[PDB]
């Protein structure tokens, strides 16, 4: 599924990201443009061999199980392919793992290059939230 821009603020609301570790909601609407233009089949590999999977863009050598990366953790306790579903329930969940293992939103290169530091309130201006 592609999203659109109110349509997933609106369900990263529901599911309880907005201000999540301290991160407003916009910020969570622009990491997910950039890292996969809203469309939760996004897959994109790895020069280490690792692949990352879903609208967040959440990698297999740490977060999740795809069968195919030696040495992986599967921190979230998850096949990858769960990460790419309609459904953004369980990229969600695990993402929130994430923000809150001591880096932050810096753990998504996209925010850290395009998202920090910028306007991200303009990610939901116009919505009905
Ligand atoms: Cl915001
Ligand atoms: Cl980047
Ligand atoms: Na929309
Ligand atoms: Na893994």
């Amino acid at each position: 599924k592609v999203f659109g821009r109110c349509e997933l603020a609106a369900a990263m609301k529901r599911h309880g990201l907005d201000n999540y570790r301290g991160y407003s909601l916009g910020n969570w609407v622009c990491a997910a443009k950039f890292e996969s233009n809203f469309n939760t089949q996004a897959t994109n590999r790895n020069t280490d061999g690792s692949t990352d999977y879903g609208i967040l863009q959440i990698n297999s050598r740490w977060w999740c199980n795809d069968g195919r990366t030696p040495g992986s953790r599967n921190l979230c306790n998850i096949p990858c392919s769960a990460l790419l579903s309609s459904d953004i329930t369980a990229s969600v969940n695990c993402a929130k793992k994430i923000v809150s293992d001591g880096n932050g939103m810096n753990a998504w290169v996209a925010w850290r290059n395009r998202c920090k530091g910028t306007d991200v309130q303009a990610w939901i201006r116009g919505c009905r939230l």
